[PDB]
């Protein structure tokens, strides 16, 4: 692992002594800032005692200006399902956000088929839908447990500010699509250019609420860097599951789904893919022996937003899950595309570190499965959506036994292994204990 | 510990093998039944490594016709909050039955106070009757923690056929009510007697589709004792619930709720007290140094049930929390008079075992958990019970938003300590390994 650089020369001189703990390293000097390597097995020994290249550069990060850290990478670019190498190799924290991105995938494959079938020839698509939820919920955890076995006021006063300028960002959004009426008011295709600046001011405001709460979790004066994050993904999907959801929301109360359709397509190829490789050579531009050339390949790393996205793929799986079918297909079409793009996006990042010690999406995870609870009777709850009093009372009973079916089966399939290779694996520890 | 008693005698000489393991033991003989007793450091030091006299005939039961195992004891009956000698003596899972218990007590009892507010000068003691039900919930974990702290298809085809037999005698007892109405129908108090004798049958039935449930679960070939009881328990809860819920809920859709009260008072007095105590006088007048007059004493056990009418007690504190307050505070009465009734009925015991290694409550505890689950749609659906149509609209829609206020509370209360002396117990755990 690598390090970029007075008061620097004298804390360099501090830091060196943390060198002269027990490393070993080196520096280089180009282009007006330090440089400095390090590789270090005794040494290496006393980190088994405080608890394998990639371990290796690992614990060197558990010793610590900038810092940093391929023919099996190679091997991943041909080869590039993934997870040997890919755990390997790119990390444990990311290799799960591939592997459940890829069994977001597996939910994605079978559920497009009998979209297919309903979209031949109403709801038992959106029954047997929010089975494919909770089924998606519980092999990602019975699969994650596989992979597992493959390896103080004034805050709370910042609470309620951020509640308040949520809310009146949300009544802003509000102004925009109220205000996009207008803008389209004075055939469908003028609301179609209406919505079309519309998503572009989301993608205006989901950077401006989101470097917004990077602003709300960087003034919280986050300690640990495990927490902080957690709340700020949660800030995050709350303004962008807001900026993202509220447009539907603002054609279910206040037909357009095939604009809500363009929206998600475009979201996904327009903003995403393009926009995500439009960053490639936003900084390629702005640019344009053998580990020699790959330290000079060094000079040329989030994941939460690449996670919380694909929580959006998952609000696009959730919402209009509702009113139509098809997006789901060409939504897992964006999804292995995605997945591919996710892949060589890895092969393009700025040298993304390590991650060890974690079961599983955990915030993300609960939030997916808070994701199916609010979206049964959100989904239901549009699904519904003189005498006319008395239809929406009908209307309202099949609102409720809708509920309760829903939740039922919810339930039904919360009903649902080498544990046994856990206990002899454990009976071969006291074996070779003996 | 001790033991009651040809093939008998041949195999009392294999059981005289087991003797032989590494046993102490002694015989005695009277009235025609044999008895033999045990008491054994060193072997209890094998003991040990297997895994205080408590733990002597626990670890006497652990090695294992009839069979058997009190100046501390007396203790106890000065003594009677009690949980000292109460784990040291009486057992641990009862222990946690008292303990529970009192913390059944202990949620029945600022909640009785803020109903005599209501009765005084309406929904909200529904609401924040829910809200004491979660917290009970909350505490009785919390609580429990603390405490821890202090310490094949032709049975699925049986399945479906207790469903029908089962769903048969709910209908049944739907005669029982309607056949009811109609023994009362050729003022109120024609009633009061029909619902005299409909629970007079209701004490039949208990013990009639009780047994019948014994039929059930001892006719599945339970090789194990803690699951074979646990869904014993749930076919207990799941018919008694039928047969207790079932006659308010055919006064709800099919007032009389002070004959549900007096239901819920001669269940508890007439019908658990006073026949549990006539119990006692049943085999007392059916029958009507030291260490040998307590071995004669000897000759002079289940829980689950009197785990599940706290369930039912549970279920009468869950169900007419629609209609009525004051059942709540009379229902106190009942759980601390049979509090004590249950700590002399302990004492009154036929020389009850111990029994180790659980957490909590469990088939019960989560069984609560669904107590309340229903119990909040389901008071909720009673509490909202040409333009009536309209009416019963505006009806579904307060169901509705009660309902989503409902579990919305109930995730607000679910937002929600000696872990800290784990750790530093396990800093001491390494430090005396040191």
């Amino acid at each position: 692992d690598k390090r970029f650089r007075r008061e620097a020369e004298f804390l360099k001189l501090k830091m060196p002594t943390k060198k002269v703990y027990h490393i070993s390293e080196t520096r280089g000097l180009l282009k007006t800032i330090n440089s400095v390597l390090q590789k270090i097995p005794i040494q290496p020994k006393v980190a088994e005692h405080r608890p394998d290249s990639k371990t290796r550069s690992t614990i060197v990060y558990e010793i610590l200006s900038a810092a940093y850290p391929f023919n099996d990478r190679k091997l991943l670019y041909e080869e590039w399902q993934p997870i040997d190498l890919v755990r390997k190799y790119f990390g444990e924290k990311v290799g799960l956000y591939f592997a459940w991105l890829g069994a977001y995938t597996q939910m994605l494959i079978p559920a497009s088929i009998v979209g297919v079938i309903v979209f031949l020839y109403t709801v038992f698509f959106s029954v047997f839908m929010a089975l494919w939820a909770a089924t998606f919920m519980e092999h990602w955890k019975r699969k994650q447990m596989r992979l597992n076995y493959r390896w103080r006021f004034p805050a709370y006063f910042t609470n309620l500010v951020s509640i308040i300028f949520m809310i009146a960002v949300t009544f802003a959004i509000v102004l925009g699509v109220i205000i996009y009426r207008i803008s389209t008011a004075a055939r469908v295709t003028v609301t179609a250019t209406a919505v079309i600046i519309n998503l572009v001011v989301i993608i205006l405001l989901d950077e401006v609420y989101g470097c917004i709460a990077r602003w709300l979790t960087k003034i919280e004066v986050p300690k640990t860097e495990k927490s902080f994050e957690e709340r700020l993904t949660f800030k995050a999907f709350l303004l962008k599951f807001v900026n993202s959801y509220t447009p539907i929301f603002y054609v279910a109360f206040f037909e357009l789904c095939i604009q809500l359709s363009i929206i998600m397509l475009g979201k996904q190829l327009i903003q995403n893919n393009l926009f995500e490789i439009g960053i490639p050579k936003m900084k390629k531009f702005i640019r344009y022996v053998k580990r020699k050339q790959r330290y000079e390949v060094d000079f040329n790393a989030g994941l939460t937003p690449e996670y919380m996205e694909m929580i959006i793929q998952f609000g696009f799986v959730t919402l209009f899950v509702a009113s139509f079918p098809l997006a789901p297909l060409f939504a897992l079409l964006n999804n292995i595309i995605e997945i591919r793009l996710d892949a060589k996006k890895f092969v393009t990042e700025l040298r993304r570190p390590v991650a060890i010690r974690a079961k599983d999406i955990g915030i993300w995870y609960n939030i997916l499965r808070g994701v199916g609870k609010l979206a049964v009777i959100i989904n239901a709850f549009v699904i519904s959506f003189k005498d006319f009093w008395a239809v929406l009372a009908a209307r309202l009973a099949f609102v409720i036994v809708f509920q309760n079916l829903v939740m039922f089966m919810s339930d039904f399939v919360d009903w649902v292994d080498i544990s046994q290779q856990i206990h002899k694996e454990k009976v071969l520890m006291v074996e070779l204990f003996m």
